[PDB]
């Protein structure tokens, strides 16, 4: 799967490989699920379709420490994606990476 | 002004106007402390959030009320805020604008940063 992430690395042209990826739901905000982007940028098997309920999420996604490994210097602490989950859907949470910038958009399909 | 907010619509193609902004700085028991607010003007702009004397080393974070402000269009968006937290002022003062681009289900933020 209902959630998955994809991270890619614009200074480089690359998915964005062993990135930490956190997400909590609003209960103060609560551990839900996490896990480290794969070979292709990807993060699959967050949750389930009976964990993953209706309400406000957060997609926490540590952008400093990639850009440290790397030797980058970066701007943020993180990255970070608060949205609403409201018929059958599968979310993707994408976002695009760059020492001083970060863009993220949704992809929501049936 | 060493703090400027700058928001754009990506749907219209014009400044993102009366979008609420809301500022943080990270206190030393790991909390978000309120640190500044305002709303962005006809132009898109927010200055005047703070001064020389308030802007601090910090942990900050800046929330962008995107969610009230596709309401107010009356758009149903996907995010309730764009947020952006960086450590200013570590090597000394430094100008900061976060200027952020909008969309219903994206955003993209981008920070420049002047000595
Ligand atoms: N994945 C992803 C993306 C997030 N923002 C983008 C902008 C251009 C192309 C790809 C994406
Ligand atoms: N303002 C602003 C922006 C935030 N992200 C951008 C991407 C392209 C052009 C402008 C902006
Ligand atoms: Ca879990
Ligand atoms: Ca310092």
């Amino acid at each position: 799967c209902p959630l998955m992430v994809k991270v890619l690395d614009a200074v480089r042209g690359s998915p964005a490989i062993n990135v930490a990826v956190h997400v909590f739901r609003k209960a103060t905000w609560e551990p839900f699920a996490s896990g480290k982007t794969s070979e292709s940028g990807e993060l699959h098997g967050l949750t389930t379709e009976e964990e993953f309920v209706e309400g406000i999420y957060k997609v926490e996604i540590d952008t400093k420490s990639y850009w440290k490994a790397l030797g980058i210097s970066p701007f943020h602490e993180h990255a970070e994606v608060v949205f609403t989950a409201n018929g059958p859907r599968r979310y993707t949470i994408a976002a695009l990476l760059s020492p001083y910038s970060y863009s993220t958009t949704a992809v929501v399909t049936n």
